[PDB]
């Protein structure tokens, strides 16, 4: 099965998922001098006051914090988006070392990690229908750098011991994803893909310019997770990031001057 090892990592994915070599793959390098300010882009509307978190799951590739998306409780609107996108889950990608881990890069700079808040377009009715559409998903990407602790992350860090291995889940109610946001909602945006198989070309990417700070102790706890199942030889969950893909015939737009 696909993963992030020497034998099943990103350079292998094209054999089972040929869209890996497609025209709108993610992530990409954001060249900050080549991105054009688009004064027609609206401020992002992040409406997370009624978010209902349910569960946290180790899926063998990352961990997902899942939300109740059976109503408009936590939605993303505005910016480059038409209509209403409902939050379904968030997850991270991170490195074995602080100098790598992000999927997007900024002038080839890699951050220690990247948060992905995944949303689906309510005009398609469910997430599985939305991933078949070129405007099906909106993913809000937020870089993490190592410095001061992020207080709003600690409730996630403290549950990771209970989902160490693939297939483990834990109740995770009353988590407020507003505690993961930076101060500024300035962003870059471009049309792209899922960054894991099946690599579907269904994503409007919205990547925030301002990183959040997390502590070395917080990211060390991410790196204690396991790719393996319980009672299998330990393989640490690190370096679960896809490198930057060719931009091809795409333009990255900036919300800011
Ligand atoms: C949940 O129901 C389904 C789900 C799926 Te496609 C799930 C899973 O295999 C990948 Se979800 C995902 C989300 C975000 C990212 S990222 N890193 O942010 O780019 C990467 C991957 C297809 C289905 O049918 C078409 C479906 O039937 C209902
Ligand atoms: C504790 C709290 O639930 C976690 Se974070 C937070 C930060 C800021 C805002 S604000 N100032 O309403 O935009 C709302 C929520
Ligand atoms: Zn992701």
């Amino acid at each position: 099965h696909w993963g992030y090892g020497k034998h099943n990592g990103p350079e292998h994915w094209h054999k089972d998922f040929p869209i890996a070599k497609g025209e709108r793959q993610s992530p990409v390098d954001i060249d900050t001098h080549t991105a054009k300010y688009d004064p027609s882009l609206k401020p992002l509307s992040v409406s997370y006051d009624q978010a209902t978190s349910l569960r946290i799951l180790n899926n063998g590739h990352a961990f997902n914090v899942e939300f109740d998306d059976s109503q408009d409780k936590a939605v993303l609107k505005g910016g480059p988006l038409d209509g209403t996108y409902r939050l379904i889950q968030f997850h991270f990608h991170w490195g074995s070392l602080d100098g790598q881990g992000s999927e997007h890069t900024v002038d080839k700079k890699k951050y220690a990690a990247e948060l992905h808040l995944v949303h689906w377009n309510t005009k398609y009715g469910d997430f599985g229908k939305a991933v078949q559409q070129p405007d099906g998903l909106a993913v809000l990407g937020i870089f993490l750098k190592v410095g001061s602790a992020k207080p709003g992350l600690q409730k996630v860090v403290d549950v990771l011991d209970s989902i160490k291995t693939k297939g483990k889940s834990a109740d995770f109610t009353n988590f407020d994803p507003r505690g993961l946001l930076p101060e500024s909602l300035d962003y870059w945006t471009y049309p792209g893909s899922l960054t894991t198989p099946p690599l579907l070309e269904c994503v409007t990417w919205i990547v925030l310019k301002e990183p959040i700070s997390v502590s070395s102790e917080q990211v060390l706890k991410f790196r204690k997770l396991n790719f393996n199942g319980e009672g299998e030889p330990e393989e640490l969950m690190v370096d679960n990031w896809r490198p930057a893909q060719p931009l091809k015939n795409r333009q990255i737009k900036a919300s800011f001057k």
